[PDB]
């Protein structure tokens, strides 16, 4: 399967990333986690995304997500994600081929009444995949929650 | 690892299913598709679901979806799904251990303005997994869209 021309600008994502991150939020005291993310494709104008996080010290599973990245040649992109916690997300924004970055704001957060906005920003930095996830809640404004850096395998 | 007691009632699902199905809807002329579904778990109170469909005759990929089945011992169950078409779904309902059936109605259909409600009912019949997906849209009431029957591999 060749990479679809719609997906070609993001082909640096494709493969298996592994690394580690940190969470902290006003409500949640800080923590570290292992993370693995696989981007794959089947020759269509879509990238499939799957992800898992585990306890850094125990290797005991925490969360999983899966979804689909849908980029379009005008630089816009939508991402739909389902989480093992029972949450769904519609994410929208842009990608920049120069910066090899992707900036997303939730258009919808579903099945999580307390969580308002979620943004996710990816960025290839030094050949490693980085992201910041931000969360806003009923009571707390939008602010970082998760930061990670992963090596491509 | 080993089956969480919450997932235990649904352990028949676990594995890879392969079969075919049919789509028809007032707007859409009838079509057939090949379909593969994989239910798996990592010992948590959740079943991961991934699915793909392809053209019966050509073998060309059509859609894919992924998400999570979350059953609870009160017989209730919640399913979240992300689709390669950029849709998300929150499904809610019940499973019946006697009938080996699962009946879900969407609590939310996300990023698909014309589609209002999607119901999904599964049933193990004769060792085969079979389902009906129902759709209502802005102008059409709820009615079958997809019917499939899969063999466990």
């Amino acid at each position: 399967p060749p990479v679809h021309p719609f997906v070609a600008p993001l082909s640096y994502l494709l493969g298996t990333w592994r690394g580690q991150g940190e969470g902290e939020y006003p409500t949640i005291p800080s923590f570290r986690y292992g993370e693995e993310i696989r981007f794959s494709h089947s020759g269509k104008p879509v990238i499939a995304y799957t992800q898992k996080t585990w306890k850094l010290e125990s290797g005991a599973p925490l969360l999983a997500e899966s979804g689909y990245f849908r980029p379009r040649p005008d630089g816009s992109i939508e991402v739909v994600i389902a989480c093992s916690t029972g949450l769904v997300e519609v994410q929208k924004g842009t990608y920049n081929v120069d910066e090899q970055s992707i900036k997303l704001k939730s258009d919808l957060v579903g099945n999580a009444s307390k969580w308002k906005e979620i943004s996710r920003e990816f960025e290839l930095v030094d050949g490693k995949l980085s992201y910041v996830v931000r969360l806003s809640t009923t009571t707390n404004p939008l602010q970082p929650l998760l930061k990670a850096i992963l090596d491509k395998l």
